[PDB]
């Protein structure tokens, strides 16, 4: 059930959820697939990640508009990389309120990326702290440990058997971890793990570069950051 639009990808999950994916040429690395969600929440509609590049997600809105046709509320972004914020002048452009780690705010503009207007900040046990995630619906944020970048973030789809790893959480068969240029390799495999153990009843686990997968993506991730350390 893949949707081509333009450039862009779109795939229903469940019947208010749906991943976006769009594609960047990268020198070295071919086009490379990068995934967000899109979640209906009554009469609004949250975003999980920006596309790579602002004209992307502004396809995504245009998307949004002619599928769903309601408000987009807010977006939250799971780490200052390029697939997941690099369009966030397109969401602010939109009127549409931003969301980032504030570790991932901090670290934007050193990264070539436009800060989030709002931080979430997250408690010692890895929860954030629902005063800086307001009118997130059935988004659960949580902060797993450092991994893929030392500010990842994940979230959770309450009502659904869905969680999003972002760029954390590789697929069952995956060869290797990615990019580890940004990466805690010595707290990597804790935090995949940590990550499971906030969301158990998700059984179809999304993430940045394949396809949804079962908590077998999990379990693959964490036993390949083992080797890290
Ligand atoms: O780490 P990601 O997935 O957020 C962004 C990304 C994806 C693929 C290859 C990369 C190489 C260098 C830097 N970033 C890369
Ligand atoms: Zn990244
Ligand atoms: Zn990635």
């Amino acid at each position: 059930g893949d949707q081509r639009f333009g450039d862009l990808v779109f795939r229903q999950l469940a019947p208010n959820v749906w991943q976006h994916t769009s594609y960047l040429d990268m020198p070295g690395f071919g086009a490379v697939a990068s995934n967000g969600l899109i979640v209906r929440d009554g009469g609004r509609v949250l975003v999980v990640d920006t596309a790579w590049t602002d004209d992307q997600t502004a396809q995504i809105l245009n998307w949004i508009k002619q599928e769903i046709n309601l408000p987009v509320a807010l977006a939250v972004v799971t780490h200052a990389h390029q697939d997941k914020m690099g369009g966030m002048d397109a969401l602010h452009a939109a009127g549409i309120a931003t969301y980032a780690n504030a570790l991932s705010n901090q670290l934007a503009p050193q990264e070539g990326m436009v800060a989030a207007q709002h931080s979430l900040t997250f408690a010692a046990n890895g929860w954030v702290e629902p005063a800086t995630a307001p009118n997130f619906g059935p988004l659960k944020v949580f902060y797993p440990g450092p991994g893929h970048t030392s500010d990842n973030i994940t979230v959770g789809i309450d009502g659904t058997d869905i969680a999003f790893g972002g760029c954390l959480i590789k697929d069952s068969k995956a060869k290797s971890l990615g990019n580890l240029g940004d990466a805690d390799t010595e707290h990597y495999a804790a935090s995949a793990r940590a990550f499971g153990a906030a969301f158990p009843k998700a059984s179809m686990i999304v993430m940045s570069h394949s396809a949804p997968d079962s908590r077998a993506a999990i379990t693959h991730t964490a036993r390949m950051a083992d080797k890290l350390r």
